[PDB]
């Protein structure tokens, strides 16, 4: 990160899979079921 390596890390890791617009996309985008 900037700060260390995990807390930006986690963000990076979890927002590149929960960012903000693409939810409520991937729930209709990416369609799981």
């Amino acid at each position: 990160d900037v700060r260390l390596a995990k807390t930006l890390g986690l963000v990076l890791a979890v927002l590149l899979i929960c960012w903000f617009p693409v939810l409520a996309l991937m729930a209709h985008s990416l369609a799981t079921t």
